[PDB]
């Protein structure tokens, strides 16, 4: 991993100790990515709803994962499952009991440092993985990249900063995920957001993350090329709103 300190050390160090699952996929890779391209051409707002328990920037919530998922199902474009344990509280055996019960694309969310957590999303059920620039060193994304490929997955590269973003390009990434939020400081600046997204080529699939509440800045962002949103918090507490979020 890249040089780092903090929480963001800690995480990483955890992650590396993460223990593999062994556990058999049942149904073929459906692409997150491609889903929302075809949203975007039938003009349906496409929304990834977070299945989060806790996290750095929210207070702790705990509801039914699987009543949540199928509610989920009738109108996110996918789910993103944490499942980082120490500081979201997440599981793996949420993320299984999940992807077992709905059949919309799932992200598998965590601190990804090493190819056995690729295997464990697999094994799980998930359709696809975060890589966070972040955290990893180039020579790291790229071959976490090529192995998540390798069993037909197409990562979502998450960016914070012009670097970030830099290096994103560097190894072809065709979906990156665009974040508010600093993961180091928790700062929410969206005008940098903002101008990462105005630099982004228009083939990358192109997800904003965090800090989105209203339907009116899903309309400026959209307009500004953005073609998915992912979103929290807001719907752990209140998962109806993604009902307003989409009309």
């Amino acid at each position: 991993p890249r040089y780092l300190k903090g929480w963001l050390e800690d995480v990483v160090q955890l992650s590396l100790r993460r223990p593999s699952v062994r556990a058999s996929r049942q149904r073929p890779i459906i692409s997150l990515n491609e889903r929302i391209l075809e949203f975007n051409k039938r003009n349906i707002t496409a929304i990834i709803a977070e299945y989060k328990r806790k996290s750095p920037s929210g207070l702790d919530v705990e509801r039914d994962p699987i009543e949540y998922a199928k509610f989920m199902e009738r109108y996110a474009v996918g789910l993103s499952i944490l499942t980082e344990e120490k500081y979201f509280n997440g599981s793996y055996e949420t993320l299984r009991k999940i992807a077992s019960s709905v059949s919309i694309p799932i992200l598998m969310a965590d601190f990804i440092v090493k190819e056995s957590q690729i295997d464990d999303a697999y094994n799980l059920g998930a359709d696809t993985v975060a890589l966070i620039v972040k955290i990893l060193t180039e020579r790291e994304l790229e071959s976490l990249l090529e192995y998540a490929r390798s069993y037909g997955m197409e990562p979502l590269i998450e960016i914070n900063d012009e670097n970030d973003l830099d290096i994103a390009l560097r190894i072809g990434a065709r979906f990156i995920g665009i974040t508010s939020r600093d993961e180091e400081t928790l700062e929410i600046n969206k005008e940098n957001q903002r101008k990462l997204i105005s630099m982004i080529p228009s083939n990358v699939v192109k997800v904003a993350e965090s800090g989105i509440s209203e339907r009116n800045e899903i309309e400026e962002l959209r307009k500004l090329g953005v073609n998915a949103f992912l979103i929290g918090s807001s719907l752990m507490r209140n998962p109806e709103k993604i009902k307003e979020l989409i009309e």
